[PDB]
């Protein structure tokens, strides 16, 4: 992994591992999401963060994901090398974008792209805050100033509003609980676990006869180590689904999302 | 990674990733067990298996894990490079052993060791059989002929008999279910998921104040993708030892038993 020539993006190569692949012997979307998260962490490290800056660490501020958007054209095979490039960009005072492009190291062909929206909130109160000008100056020097979008197109899937699934759901997987392996180093549920939980309510028949092309996920509230999630899915159509994760008991929303699947 | 000079072992280097680490910012024992499985697979591929030989594929036979044994002296940190060497050895008609040594790439010091016992099974019927000569000969040419043991010691903990936990358990975690991420490419539950499930019944207190030194797991039955598992733990002991049982949440059919040993941080 390294910063590129101009110091405004970061690249890393990954060999797909035996346990990272599903039934077609290609990388799961959960493997793809872990590697986007790993290269994001390697980019923050390379520029002095650890993703808090100077003013942020003082007043107990953190970056948190509001939304993840991933489009995969081809899933890398077991043994294949994927190259991931990542960069960040200010969205004014509303927050921050991290973008990714995935390439076949062998062909140099683009095999996927992802984008994400981050907002600042207080670690303790979990209250959102429109970013301060003193915080931007610190992190703007690691970002391209001209716009660089993994998803440039005006009216594109990555920015569409997602509605709330209405009961009854067509499909459901209930009583989902995280184990220690699902937690990060600060004992919060890792963002990638929610992607698995969303996909858990897709019927095995869809997964067997289709490949996932697009996943958009809104993050509304964290699932704690001792919470229990219900995963709900209704067909909206290629196959398209509407998704909802909510706490098993009171039915408090934690995530909503959509997926688009192509017949193999 | 690559086969060594003599072609009787395999070495691979792994950089520890952000999401592979726990509260201590060092690799979890599940991350370690995944890397052991990855380097085992890279060793099989290197010598032309797929971990079946020619005869095995004809007779619908497979290697399956009967027992896993991991001892960790030091968990590598986020960003550390760890080097793993692995080899196999015949235990005659009984089955085969795969051993591992983990090293700090920087110091070259031994940070861990592991050993596993594999037996030959019919894929379909699940009925064990002793290793035949025709099969023995095919894989014998990829194995050191003189003994090479990760755990040479005389009365060593990798070989101890493991008893059945008696109800009531001191601790339990109920209604454990695998999701798709827990499954391998043939849609069987990954052996490493059982390790996580065993550890789920250890109180957070022990994990916060101790480090896992040793884990021994017997594999008795597979958890199907529509099974539900109960994890049971009783303290058997500055070192804490536990006895472990995984069973199907309904009829209480045993899937696994094990022991762990923890030392205070
Ligand atoms: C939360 C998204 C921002 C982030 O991960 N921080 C970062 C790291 C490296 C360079 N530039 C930036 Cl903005
Ligand atoms: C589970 C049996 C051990 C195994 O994976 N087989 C193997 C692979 C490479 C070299 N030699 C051998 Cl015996």
């Amino acid at each position: 992994g390294s910063l590129t020539e101009d110091g405004l993006s970061y690249k890393e190569k990954f060999v797909v591992r035996s346990y990272e692949v599903g039934s077609n012997k290609t990388a799961t979307v959960e493997t793809i999401a872990n590697l986007l998260q790993e290269v994001g962490c390697n980019h923050a490290q390379s520029v002095g963060f650890s993703a808090t800056t100077t003013t942020m660490r003082k007043l107990h501020l953190i970056w948190v994901t509001a939304r993840m958007h991933i489009e995969i054209y081809k899933y890398p095979a077991w043994g294949d090398v994927v190259e991931i490039e990542t960069w960040c960009q200010s969205e004014g005072r509303i927050g921050t974008r991290r973008d990714w492009i995935l390439k076949d190291s062998v062909t140099g062909e683009v095999t996927g792209r992802a984008t994400s929206k981050w907002v600042m909130m207080n670690q303790d109160t979990r209250r959102l805050q429109k970013v301060s000008d003193d915080v931007r100056d610190e992190y703007l020097v690691f970002c391209p100033q001209e716009p660089r979008l993994a998803f440039p197109e005006e009216n594109n899937r990555s920015l569409k509003k997602i509605p709330k699934l209405e009961d009854p759901a067509q499909y459901s997987m209930i009583g989902l609980k995280p184990r220690r392996a699902d937690l990060d180093m600060n004992q919060h549920v890792n963002n990638v676990t929610y992607i698995g939980w969303v996909l858990e309510s897709i019927p095995q028949e869809i997964v067997d006869t289709h490949e996932l092309q697009v996943i958009t996920l809104d993050y509304r509230r964290e699932c704690q180590q001792d919470d229990v999630v219900d995963s709900l899915t209704t067909t909206t159509s290629d196959s398209q689904f509407l998704h909802l994760l909510r706490l098993s008991g009171d039915g408090q929303e934690i995530n909503r999302g959509t997926t688009l699947w192509r017949k193999k």
